């Protein structure tokens, strides 16, 4: 009953490869709703053509900045900004799919998929889904990334949507 969100992955416009996403929509359902939107462009924007604008192999993958591909824009479906829904899961290793943001209350579109375990982003971060195939995938976009985030060549979401 969890939607699945798939996205495909170029390097420099040339395919890498699918990542899909497992959305918790059970337990964060507000959360899992805006990134699922997002995915398909249901609402008139989103995420499809949008880049990876900070990789620190070893820590994250962070994305989802479709208004000014740097880290300062985005936006939700409910608005500028939305609630932290609650914190329920942890961020337990690879693969988890958490929110970004700039303090309390603040979720917008950008996101990080974890590479490691990150236990301090715990009560802070609202964890909402989790890779389900192609995390092969996401270590290979992991080797584009560089200690201060900056990556070495463009990495952008080609095409995305549901599956499930």
């Amino acid at each position: 009953v969890n939607p699945t969100v798939f996205f495909d992955i170029a390097v420099d416009g040339e395919p890498l490869g699918r990542v899909s996403f497992e959305l918790f929509a059970d337990k964060v359902p507000k959360t899992a709703e805006n990134f699922r939107a997002l995915s398909t462009g249901e609402k008139g924007f989103g995420y499809k053509g949008s880049c990876f604008h900070r990789i620190i192999p070893g820590f994250m993958c962070q994305g989802g900045d479709f208004t000014r591909h740097n880290g300062t824009g985005g936006k939700s479906i409910y608005g500028e900004k939305f609630e932290d829904e609650n914190f329920i899961l942890k961020h337990t290793g690879p693969g988890i799919l958490s929110m970004a943001n700039a303090g309390p209350n603040t979720n917008g579109s950008q996101f990080f998929i974890c590479t490691a375990k990150t236990e301090w982003l715990d009560g802070k971060h609202v964890v909402f889904g989790k890779v389900k195939e192609g995390m092969n995938i996401v270590e290979a976009m992991e080797r584009f990334g560089s200690r201060n985030g900056k990556t070495s060549k463009k990495i952008t979401i080609a095409d995305c949507g549901q599956l499930e």
